């Protein structure tokens, strides 16, 4: 009944600003931001900080945070407002696919995570949406692109203080999963019908052309 | 439609050497896939070195069992099932513990019971206990059957630790002063059974079944 899109792109691509120029659009259209605060607000405790600072300490326990968390922002915004307008589209600021096999991934392609983080990280990611996630099937996805160096750039412009010590070689390892997954499509997850979902690449490296491509998808679904 | 209950005791009490007489089925402990994470030992990870495993432990510890319980009242005359230990043993007794051993810091336990809450809020009320069965033994005693069982990584586990899990028993089953976010508890019955040293006890079992 709901038209649910997932913005995706590296860090600092610019998925929020994106995000927001959409909202002002149509009424009918609204949006999801990643639980970010909470990461940053755990009992006056910054989990997000605490991951960047010993990785392989965190990472584990700050992946499971950040997918729970995200699981139920979303699975609550889908039940609100919008759940009467003519033409419901809900876009999704990254969601539990990238967050698996992108970042979690990636972390464990790093030594970030052992096999038994790992191993128990997959186990419950399967379970969680198994249930209620059928309900969260994405019906697109906008991709954001642009290269490390300018994610990298664009670090230092928002200024967040735990992002401030990320190297280009991370960023190159998030950048290529992106590309292998939402651009050349040889990425392969469990959830087959992602397979027969649409991918629209916008090319975000440098602000009304970007609106254009967007429409003719959302028409095209 | 179908009478659940729960089966309570620290650390070697008896739980499983109970259920097994009693068997009306029952939902075993997932003691095995806790011992088996893609050959690994998670079980023994967390008391080789608790301050980095407890958390980790204590959370796939109960997402288990969620499983394996919601799996399995999931149609006879009298459907009784009994659960070895339940959520809130796992909560409220050993992960609390944990926490107050300085074995989880206040990122780790807030996020446990924000995590703990939300599971429960949703494929959790069909998991309501009917009633709880105490399996009551001294903490020496507990200590003395951990060698009779013999596990590897449970010969470490010193007095001081089951006597604390002892008291967290206690003030929930016995004294019933440990309050929990599941407020109905308040009202479900507890049998305490004296386990300490083989019929007799299936005797209160019985009346207990029915006086609910
Ligand atoms: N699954 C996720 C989601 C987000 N982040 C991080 C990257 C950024 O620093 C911040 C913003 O999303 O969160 C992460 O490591 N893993
Ligand atoms: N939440 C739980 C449940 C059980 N155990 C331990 C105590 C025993 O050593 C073994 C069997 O229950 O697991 C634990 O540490 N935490
Ligand atoms: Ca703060």
């Amino acid at each position: 009944r709901i038209k649910k899109i997932s913005i995706e792109g590296n860090i600092a691509a610019g998925k929020s600003t994106f995000v927001n120029i959409l909202k002002q659009l149509c009424e009918d259209w609204e949006v999801v931001p990643e639980p970010v605060a909470r990461w940053c607000n755990v009992q006056s405790t910054n989990v997000l900080q605490m991951m960047y600072e010993k990785p392989e300490r965190w990472s584990f326990t700050f992946q499971t945070y950040a997918c729970l968390s995200r699981i139920r922002a979303q699975l609550a915004s889908l039940n609100g407002k919008l759940k009467d307008a003519e033409k419901p589209v809900l876009f999704f600021e990254r969601s539990v696919y990238s967050d698996r096999y992108i970042f979690a991934s990636n972390l464990y392609e790093s030594e970030c995570m052992n096999e038994t983080e790992w191993t128990i990280y997959q186990d419950w990611h399967d379970w969680m949406n198994n249930q209620f996630g059928q309900s969260l099937e994405l019906d697109g996805i906008i991709y954001l692109q642009a290269t490390p160096e300018t994610c990298l750039h664009r670090i230092y412009l928002r200024g967040r203080n735990e992002e401030q010590g990320i190297p280009l070689e991370y960023l190159e390892k998030l950048h290529y999963k992106h590309e292998s997954w939402l651009l050349h499509r040889t990425l392969k997850t469990n959830f087959d019908y992602l397979q027969e979902v649409p991918i629209l690449t916008l090319d975000v490296n440098e602000y009304e052309s970007l609106v254009e491509k967007v429409k003719e998808f959302l028409s095209t679904l």
